[PDB]
């Protein structure tokens, strides 16, 4: 799997605390994925190419810099070894939510004399914590939608493409490669991590996020067991679509913002 | 009930995982419903025919493929009484359901077909009046019809109250129908009966209006308990687990101003044990 | 007395009575439905009010019966059960839990019949705006205040509304009590429970006002409010009679004209109730 | 000294007194209503304000008196439980639980008398936009907070607002303490429960903005606030009486004119008191 | 060093200082802070400058007094190891928080400054996105920056992340500070930062639109548990307790039709007790 970096000079790795009272030592994992909102040039990191509209189903070639894309990145752990690493519970929030607070930059007049209309409209925010890569399920607003290079997107869709057809089966194995639009987590498998998100559609939808380090997520299931780490890697994965920036001009961009990971780990054995 | 595949080559049915610690034996069953949203071409599946207006109550004739209908299907399970003696019943028990709906992310696409929602701006998002329900049952779905307008003239292809009154238009206690069709009874038409389905649990929620945002979870850390007070699910009679969905997700809008219902697909994992019951 | 809607005999809206008897602790569960009273402006408009009136003068505000939404209301007569009982020996049927739900939600999808297109090409507006969903069960029928919007209005014949209104009508004047005794005579704009009394009864209401208020409606079989006070004692049956009410208008119909009706629909009840000694 | 709604006498808002007494524990349950201040332009427009004016420049910002929505208060008397005590031995009323809802909700669905039509040949407009709903039961006047929009708006005779306002009055200023002590006379929009104090009361309120904000109103008889504190104390009516708030601002009426006024409804209380030994 | 709004003196914003007493006396601190949204002359405290618009990305300058800035205090507290030998360390544990915003009923005066919401209608009432924050903290609180605009030029008086780049607009890990100056760290340019303030706990809601209504609660009957899983708060190390808030309610719409933020203070109750730590 080809993530954000987890190790070496661009490690997105903060931190690694150890807690160890003798037994069950806990590891936690402090990291982060930015988003991959298409990057239109090298000043607009964290926005998408302005949006095209109206394209006839027969004709809707997108450009790669107007499509975002799912976050993932492989953690490596110390190799144990049968002696497993199981993620326990994760904090997580979205790192720059007050960035909106700016309407002096870009964003279009709301009235003569008034201040920059804030981002707003179509959000979708959504992480999972994994033992093994996300597992994806195809699913299109339009099958006949042609996708450019450096995407990957359902394989031979057709009109069930826009409902379910189970041929579109992929592994989250790139980071900045599986268009959100075009992917969900497939709930018929990921029985190795948990995944969370929230679709909100609409023109006028205001952005709503959280933030607080007092919220904790258990990844245990009802049998108490969490995630567990194949070949000593941890899974993480996000997609933070925060709404839409609209330009003086009136055209609009995908803003998005990086997610912040807190993993609690410690050592299972498994058969 | 001729309901969408769940055996055979086109089956719906993705997985089944039996969990057996000697005892207490889990069989899991993985499958999804397609929306019926009327699909009206061979590329627009997952889509109804543009909405007509204004159509006056006495001359009310909507076009089959603009009409969303209900999902379901029969899924069947192995027979449990054919190696057991007379006096004994072991029949399938719904325990749980983990549901959510499939694609939701696609409402992304702002580039394809959607009306701009002004000048140099991107398209419109999928939004208004929306409708998602489903049901797990050991029998047939069963249906209470209500009409907008009792004068409606539905057309072939859809199962719809028979006989309809101005009474029609609130309860009337004649229109009790088996969801026993796939894409056949329109959603507008019927509701879950609350005065039947004693055999099966349902969840609805309808938000109706011009500018209702879409607002859809997925986990698959959510589970739904189907046991009664009692502790009882619902039991599979003739070894029959019944699943019924509707998913209208908003109105699309055309560059033209046309509108078209968005529907998507449900996942459905259902936890099922045997349970012995009288006769 | 009380003149509802009907619960006995050939038009009886009570659908199933169904009793659980396991040798100790007999449940009783009474299915039944309310009809909406929103005026029903002819014989083809049953679960709608005449167009709406506007802009009319405190001073000559004369709102015609037809366009007034009403509560509505029923006695469900049960069996006697002191006719077998020595002196010094009250047994009372007593209400211990309700599931109910608005039938018929899903019809506000047909979109094509009567509503004015939300723009040119369009489909039609879904019904949408102020809405007030509220039910009841009672030993004895329900206990209304009077609050007017505007004490001056002139209520047509067919209504009972506050008698002798003054300016304190609009804010609380305690003259203002009555009973619901009459089913589709009692305006909803007029009249609400009254805090004060009902000490026999529970009620649940929610009004949402707003020209473009989205209504949002929930249904399920799995749903469960309990009656039982902090004693665990619920309602108690007088005269072994139990008393549903309801009021559930869903928002504003708008025809292509602009005019704006009321749309109302049924209330689903089960009520589980069970024999209870009293002094 | 607390001048508020009636509750003796024969204009008393006190519905009905019950008391549940099995010899031990007695219950005593308050049933009572305040009714709306929301300014009353004339005797037939109880339970409005004047018209809204607009755009008054912060120093030229002088509004009438009927247009301001006012705090509603009263102080219920209780029975003396310690004329047949001895001395060191107190006994007080304690609200344990309240059970409050807005009276008249409904009347809202009235589209036919004074409100704009929405559009040709539609009903009348909705009340709705800024909200303000709020209640408080305490063994003491509620304790406000004075904050102002602008500290150099000239309020009318027959208010009381903060006094000698300054710039920081439009944040926190410590002098603007003052007691509810006075029935429709402390402005809605000059006052808030003070958090500072209170100790003896419970309050609770929602604030909510903007044009086209819905109404939003629940009843029921099944819902009960506690009003106990973390050690099961609730507010103790230290010379036996038992203080009522309430600020019920439903939104803005929209008359053909365009003119806009508040909309205010009554507020029901049910207050369940037991009796208390407390320390000399 | 933290420069914050005085906790001590003649223009301390510390209200009442209770202690609730034989083994664990609980000292609870009730103090205030005050908005820092620009002030942009002596009578418009508490709001911001008029907003500007449509700056290119390349040449943004926002002014001084245009910029909300963080608010923070640090309180003073008792020494408990004055009379203790060494080996034995007392600090002040943050148990819980009582905190809401102050003087919320203030934007019910529609009669001054604000634009006329339609021709004889009242003022508009604020609207629009807002932020409201608050932390507890034992030490200062931890800030990461991020930006709209790393090329946006702050002006003097500001602390905004130094050196900025592309990757300042999203997660860039050189922009790490503290809180450590009251009415200086525009709310635009950071947050707190989740990667640290181990000893504090914080919580914050952003809502962004044109029309967002805001919505404020208060009661002093909601109480914020401060406690870890292992039940520690935070502990206050230097006898110091840490408070910082944000209260951006929306945007005030005068009769030009321009914009400026309107901010209010926020209460805060904390109870603290002694806790026993190693050295
Ligand atoms: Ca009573």
């Amino acid at each position: 799997v080809d993530g954000q970096p987890m190790y070496g000079m661009e490690s997105q790795v903060e931190e690694v605390r150890v807690f160890d009272t003798g037994v069950d030592a806990i590891t936690e994992v402090e990291c982060f994925l930015n988003p991959e909102m298409g990057d239109p040039d090298e000043n607009l990191r964290g926005f998408s190419l302005k949006l095209s509209a109206e394209n006839d189903f027969s004709s809707d070639s997108p450009e790669r810099k107007m499509l975002p894309c799912y976050s993932t990145a492989r953690i490596p752990l110390p190799n144990l070894n049968l002696l497993m690493w199981e993620a326990v519970t994760v904090q997580t929030e979205v790192i720059g939510i007050t960035s909106m607070l700016n309407l002096h930059a870009g964003s279009q007049k709301v009235h003569e004399h008034g201040g920059g209309k804030p981002i707003q409209g179509s959000n979708f925010h959504f992480f999972a914590v994994g033992g093994e890569p996300l597992e994806m399920q195809g699913v299109l607003m339009n099958y006949r939608s042609k996708y450019p290079d450096g995407t990957i997107t359902p394989k031979n869709p057709t009109a069930q493409s826009q409902v379910m057809n189970t041929d579109h089966k992929a592994y989250l194995d790139k980071n900045n490669a599986y268009p959100v639009e075009c992917w969900v987590p497939d709930p018929s498998r990921n029985e190795n991590a948990r995944y969370f998100g929230t679709f909100t559609g609409g023109e006028n939808v205001p952005p709503v996020l959280h933030v607080t380090n007092t919220a904790t997520t258990v990844l245990l299931d009802e049998q108490g067991v969490g995630p567990l780490c194949k070949a000593d890697s941890l899974y993480v994965s996000a997609a933070d679509i925060c709404g839409l920036f609209t330009n003086s001009s009136g055209t609009q961009q995908w803003r998005g913002l990086a997610r912040y990971f807190k993993i609690r780990l410690r050592k299972r054995s498994v058969k």
